[PDB]
């Protein structure tokens, strides 16, 4: 895939494919996600049908068709505000993610699986220990996979299957939780909401499993590329903090983003109508020669290191801070315990926005 953007960065920034238009370079890229006024996320007619379901209406949908993530200012304001300082560094869990981490390696083998293992379970045990809720770690992953694995795909990614409907009868039982009040859980927040109803269930799906997968390949590379490139002594002296983001820029786990026009747009010599699906290459734009020296080297303390892993803008990954945090301790209680002696065997994730392992073992002797 990097071969192609190498090209692509070169011989055609803004290409059309056949219905959706792609950006390769970093500039173009960062610039559309921080222009939300003309490249706008609202492609579920989240915004169109705001009054429609505020007004108490209710039809059947895919109730992750009403996240935020899909959705425009100023409702964006209003969906990101009402949990968003849940997720400021001050309001982290983090002991509950050190200890979690520290016992998920208590017995660790001599050769294991460290997604299953490891990488599977903390996003999980912490997002859920935020969203105030504590299920089993396969059902979660279950409905995290059915979500993210049709990402990508046209159009199941809007269908409802009955492993499906267990996410959503889920999220039901827990938010009528919830209310009657006495906050404490994300959870609770959402449910005694201005939102509809069915935004109350995107808000939660949302919360849950954009959370996790994502997070979860976020260390199955770092520790793949920590590997590959021998980066675990430094990360055992220095600290995580610029490796981590080391990791993100090289292996992204959201390869790239997707917006429409509202109204005609002109990206270097091509111009774009409005109404227009534009792919944002997050992926691509990391590994831009203009903006990092030597891109295609991985550098565990290299720095600037401005990558657009995260996003950008006003829609910049609201778990941005929770994740760096999962990922700093998980690998540095993981360096500090193990000394992984080689990569035996691994297993992509079947997703082509979705850059992660499903399975990553590796040979190990306690330090
Ligand atoms: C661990 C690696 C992670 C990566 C690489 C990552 C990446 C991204 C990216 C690229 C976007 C782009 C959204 C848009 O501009 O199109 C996004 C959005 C979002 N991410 Fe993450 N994310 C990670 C973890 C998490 C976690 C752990 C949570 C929650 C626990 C979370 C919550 C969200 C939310 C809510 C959004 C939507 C933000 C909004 O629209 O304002 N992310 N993420
Ligand atoms: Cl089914």
């Amino acid at each position: 895939m990097y071969d192609w953007f190498k090209q692509m960065r070169k011989e055609s920034p803004v290409y059309y494919d056949g219905k959706v238009w792609n950006l390769f370079k970093y500039e173009d890229c960062k610039m559309v996600l921080n222009d939300h006024k003309r490249f706008s996320s609202n492609l579920t007619g989240y915004n169109d049908k705001l009054e429609m379901l505020r007004s108490g209406k209710v039809f059947f949908d895919i109730p992750t068709r009403y996240t935020m993530l899909t959705s425009d200012p100023p409702l964006h304001d209003e969906l990101r505000n009402l949990t968003a300082d849940a997720f400021n560094p001050s309001n982290l869990p983090v002991d509950f993610v050190r200890e979690v981490t520290v016992k998920l390696l208590s017995e660790l083998d001599e050769e294991f699986d460290v997604i299953e293992s490891f990488a599977i379970p903390l996003p999980i045990l912490v997002i859920s220990k935020m969203l105030g809720i504590n299920p089993d770690v396969k059902k979660v992953k279950d409905w995290s996979d059915l979500v993210a694995l049709r990402l990508g795909r046209a159009d199941e990614i809007f269908s409802i299957g009955r492993k499906y409907l267990e996410l959503i009868s889920f999220s039901k039982k827990e938010l009528d939780s919830r209310k009657g009040k006495e906050i404490v859980d994300l959870t609770g927040k959402i449910a005694n909401s201005n939102l509809s109803e069915l935004e109350k269930e995107g808000y939660f799906i949302l919360l849950m499993i954009a959370g996790n997968e994502t997070t979860t390949n976020l260390i199955g590379n770092a520790i793949e590329d920590f590997t590959l490139y021998n980066s675990w002594d430094y990360v055992r002296e220095k600290g995580a903090l610029k490796a981590v983001e080391e990791a993100l820029r090289f292996s992204p786990p959201v390869m790239r983003t997707i917006r429409v026009t509202k109204e005609k747009v002109k990206i270097r010599d091509q111009v774009i109508d409005e109404g227009e699906l534009v792919r944002v290459w997050i992926a691509s734009a990391n590994r831009d020669e203009e903006v990092f020296k030597d891109p295609d080297s991985f550098i565990p303390d290299r720095t600037p290191n401005p990558h657009l892993s995260f996003g950008s803008g006003i829609h910049l990954c609201l778990g941005a801070p929770l994740a760096r945090l999962e990922a700093r301790i998980a690998l540095e209680e993981f360096a500090k315990k193990f000394r992984v002696k080689e990569i035996v065997k691994k297993e992509k994730i079947d997703n082509e926005v979705l850059n992660g392992y499903r399975k990553l073992v590796v040979r190990v002797e306690r330090t």
